[PDB]
């Protein structure tokens, strides 16, 4: 029996705010780390465990988007943020990417949970073309320092969600689409290691598709009735949100979840689309779930690297 642990950190204010709206959804099993410079946020977290760093450079503020004042400040608190981290087997560090704390800060973060052991996941934003060019090269910076810190990193560019809203969407709304990336991918890892399955997966198979790979795409997706396997398995793997699509991954990580009318020849039809969409060579590691509870719905889970 191992169960692994899990942990989400925040990094600046969009990561925090992310956390904040994952614990109002409700995610147990996992910890919430809410990590930034400016006080005045973090006392509004609802993380079990917050951290507020850099306090000596910000006087409590934020780093007045610069991010060489967030990297500093993470590194003068790295004991208290390894002190958090410790325990973990897989760490989220989320954060948005272009203001001064997550630019700097996130990849530090990274680089202290990777460096204590932990699976280490990125899932970052990249800022709105109309806040301008500067905060897209510094946001590109922190990307790239990201990425040489992480197991593997998932980018938002937030442009994409002006795909997705009408001209009245509230933008309360269209953050909270952004957050499903990252909620639902962490909701994957823990339903896959918590449940025992007919053709098993387990965390060390999270693991080995996750480990020191770059890129990544993690997709969930459910649909009933006719065809049900193809359009969950499309849903699981085409999100309008991703820099980083399905095309061209090389290692695919999938588990279906259905009722004891799992067919063979639908479980074929979805690893066949995720391999057809790839257009490549996939190395699958390929689970099934058999859960009786539920009737005529199909769950595809998707974890793909190797780009
Ligand atoms: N999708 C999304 N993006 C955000 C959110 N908050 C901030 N951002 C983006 O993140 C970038 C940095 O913001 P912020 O985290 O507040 O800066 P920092 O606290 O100084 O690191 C901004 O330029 C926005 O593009 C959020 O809640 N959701
Ligand atoms: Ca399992």
């Amino acid at each position: 029996g191992h169960m692994a642990t899990l942990k989400v950190i925040g990094v600046g204010g969009g990561g925090n705010n992310a956390v904040n709206r994952m614990i109002d959804h409700g995610m147990n099993n996992v910890e919430f780390i809410a990590i930034n410079t400016d006080g005045q946020a973090l006392n509004l977290s609802k993380a079990e465990s917050k951290i507020q760093i850099g306090e000596k450079l910000t006087r409590g503020l934020g780093a007045g988007a610069n991010p060489e004042i967030g990297k500093k400040a993470a590194e003068e608190s790295r004991e208290q943020i390894e002190d958090a981290i410790q325990g973990a087997d897989m760490v989220f560090v989320t954060s948005g990417m272009g203001g001064g704390t997550g630019t700097g800060a996130a990849p530090v973060v990274a680089k202290i949970a990777k460096e204590m052991g932990a699976l280490t996941v990125g899932v970052v934003t990249r800022p709105f073309s109309f806040e301008g060019r500067k905060r897209q090269t510094q946001a590109a910076a922190g990307v790239e320092a990201m990425k040489a810190a992480v197991d593997t990193l998932i980018v938002i560019p937030n442009d994409r969600l002006l795909d997705i809203v009408d001209k009245s969407t509230p933008m309360m709304e269209a953050f909270k689409e952004a957050d499903n990336v990252l909620r639902q991918g962490v909701q994957g890892i823990s339903d896959l290691i918590a449940v025992s399955g007919e053709v098993n997966l387990d965390f060390a198979d999270v693991k080995t598709i996750m480990s020191n790979q770059g890129s990544a795409l993690m997709g969930i997706g459910v649909s009933s009735g006719e065809n049900r396997a193809v359009e969950a398995a499309k849903k699981a793997i085409s999100s309008p949100l991703l820099e980083t699509s399905i095309v061209g991954a090389q290692g695919v990580l999938m588990n279906i979840t259905g009722g004891e009318s799992l067919s063979l020849f639908e479980a074929q039809e979805a690893a066949d689309i995720v391999q057809d969409a790839a257009d490549e060579d996939v190395n699958m590691i390929f689970g099934t779930v058999i859960n009786p509870e539920l009737q005529d719905e199909i769950v595809v889970t998707v974890i793909a690297t190797g780009f």
